[PDB]
């Protein structure tokens, strides 16, 4: 995977923490 | 996937993160 | 300013970062 | 698709999201 | 301005930023 | 399809999506 | 304006930018 | 057909579609 | 002025862009 | 068929459209 | 203007743009 | 058919489409 | 003036820019 | 201002930050 | 300033002591 | 795992500790 | 200052001494 | 174990004795 997808995932990964996925 | 194409669809798929497609 | 041409804004915007208006 | 074929396409189906199809 | 009307030029506009208007 | 004649259809299907076709 | 000359004008102008008025 | 024609018909058909043709 | 003679005058007028009046 | 006769039947098929054939 | 009379008035028209009147 | 018995005739027609041969 | 007399001044009036008075 | 676009807008200052604004 | 926008900051800071900001 | 990766994974690991996964 | 933030600065101050900040 | 690694474990090992892993 591209870094800047990779980074970009690492956020949304790290908001999902918090509010979730379901 | 083409660059900008890849770029809508994050940021279309994060919207619908909060507001659904359902 | 309603949410979906702010939404349309956003994109035209993000569009024209890459290939600019000038 | 040509790209202004799909640059409209992305907005006509944003607003479909929205507004619906059906 | 009326909605369809608004939705109309937004389309317009957008394929003048390709084919230009002068 | 030639261009102007996809151009004129983009619109008119637009519309019929407000308005409808029966 | 109403309506039916207001969608007619919208089409005959959309013709005029690719065909020209001079 | 030739391209007046075409263009004829079409307004003939825009009009149709609000007044209708039968 | 009454909507049959609009109706005629816009398609003389339409004529008249691809023929000419001089 | 000639223009010219084209030309007079379109106006007059318009014209039936309003006030009928029967 | 009678009815009748425009109606003859105008194909009399349309028909001296094409062939003229001088 | 020659071309002022065509151009008679249309206009004996288009009388006979308001006040009738019957 | 009466309707026949109109009438048949029309068509001779047709016949005449066609002819020639002079 | 609302968190979609506190959202929307770390995102696009992260690729910025890539790619630059000038 | 709200913890999501400070983990947020964190690693974006963190990431610029590697990659830099200028 | 690439360096910026793992300093990354130590500080939301750490937070983890602290906050849950479950 | 909160514990976390502590807890965060105590390691990211600790690889500072490795590193550097300069 | 690389240095950096085994440092930042010794210390989160140390708060792991005091606040627990369970």
């Amino acid at each position: 995977m591209e870094f800047v997808a990779k980074l970009f995932k690492f956020f949304a990964d790290l908001l999902g923490k918090f509010l979730g996925n379901n």
